[PDB]
């Protein structure tokens, strides 16, 4: 009953487990390759997991298990 091509809209599922994604649950994902989960899905890749990137094979965006930049490369020392 209206003249817009699109007149409705769609919430995301999580591709993992498929369920309801939350307002806050959108772009909540463990990593910024797209790659997203929902809350139970990095519940447990963060957990039992090495937290990496199923997808694109990369260490979550948030301190997941050390991080680092470019310390001494090769240990200059005394
Ligand atoms: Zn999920
Ligand atoms: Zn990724």
């Amino acid at each position: 009953m209206s003249r817009s091509p699109d007149a409705k809209e769609d919430p995301v599922e999580c591709p993992l487990c498929m369920e309801p994604l939350e307002i806050d649950d959108i772009n909540f994902f463990p990593c910024t390759c797209g790659y997203q989960i929902c809350r139970f899905c990095w519940h447990r890749i963060r957990t039992d997991e090495n937290g990496l990137c199923p997808a694109c094979r990369k260490p979550y965006p948030e301190d997941p298990a050390v991080y680092k930049p470019l310390s001494q490369e090769e240990l200059q020392r005394i």
